[PDB]
């Protein structure tokens, strides 16, 4: 669906500064993503961020944190890490759906650097569905966000915020068209579930 | 694409009898099928295998330990190393299957006895995803499109030609078209083996 190119002003949103401090880096095994917090002392991430290490770091602020996986299934996108001393706030999940069009922002580290702000506009919210693949972990229908942006892998497991600074949804891929899949507040609830969380 | 509807008389094929005991059932420690591919190796769905410790294979209805010597997460395909095996290899088809060509797809349905499923070619497809961030597996396949009553149990199986060769791996099937089933071509899967050196 052909939205309008994403506001570039976003960057400087207040939402932005707002939202940061609970937008961490993720290190494991090495693989590089994105997490934010969900409730104290626990980060939400990319399951294939962390699958299967004993080994993952979090960085609030410029600083390492010691985490451990505590909610995983392979059929699953998204993993929660225990993260003990872990200073920022959790961000709320926004209620109901965003409205296409709509103005919302990807936070995250592309590159495995610094934190950015990837501005956004949502393009549709879509039944994501693949062939089934036997035997294959993922999920073969997904309801996710179609989003007009420039999202790269190291946004991966980042809140797609709306302008209050609540999250709409986890990133998790791209079109293989300048457009970005965001699972939806929904769609994440239902995984959630699935793995205890 | 739309193709006529599978010939039942496949069933009856000679070319199904004498290939059959190449084709075997997997248990692994989840149930799919595999195939001979040169003595003692037996090529299966990566996914039916992934990991596991403890795989068996049944040729005669009868069980053989078998253990994952070819796998990576990256690739669709694995390879079975499976000692005293036996039956012949399958050989792989040198020439690409053309649409409404009658085919055969063999396999353990439900992980119960083997049965051949009459099947017929739609078409040689490029069979793209999304870029899921992180996930290992290709992108983009080729595969042949078929229409046929697949299952589950069947992954890891051959669909063979008349000629009683292997045209590829049977990997998936549609959610939303009923009767079709997706089959990683001999190309895809001599391909993804290059890739990690097997």
């Amino acid at each position: 669906i052909p939205v309008a190119s994403p506001d570039p002003a976003l960057v400087n949103n207040p939402v932005v500064a707002a939202t940061e401090p609970s937008v961490v880096k993720i290190r494991s095994l090495v693989l590089e993503g994105t997490g934010f917090v969900i409730s104290p002392d626990r980060v939400m991430t990319n399951a294939h961020v962390v699958a299967g290490s004993n080994n993952v770091t979090v960085y609030a602020g410029d600083k390492p944190f010691e985490a451990t996986v505590v909610s995983y299934d392979p059929s699953v996108d998204v993993a929660i890490l225990a993260v003990p001393h872990l200073p920022p706030p959790p961000l709320v999940f926004a209620a109901e759906p965003a409205k296409t069009g709509a103005d919302v922002v990807v936070l995250g580290y592309p590159g495995g650097g610094n934190f950015t702000a990837t501005p956004a506009r949502i393009r549709e919210a879509i039944r994501l569905s693949g062939p089934d693949i036997y035997g294959d972990p993922e999920p073969v229908t997904r309801d996710v966000y179609t989003i007009r942006a420039d999202v790269e892998q190291g946004d991966s497991g980042g809140p797609l915020i709306d302008l209050n600074g609540q999250v709409l949804g986890v990133v998790f891929g791209a079109a293989i068209a300048e457009t970005g899949f965001v699972l939806t507040a929904g769609e994440v609830a239902g995984q959630l579930a699935k793995i205890g969380a």
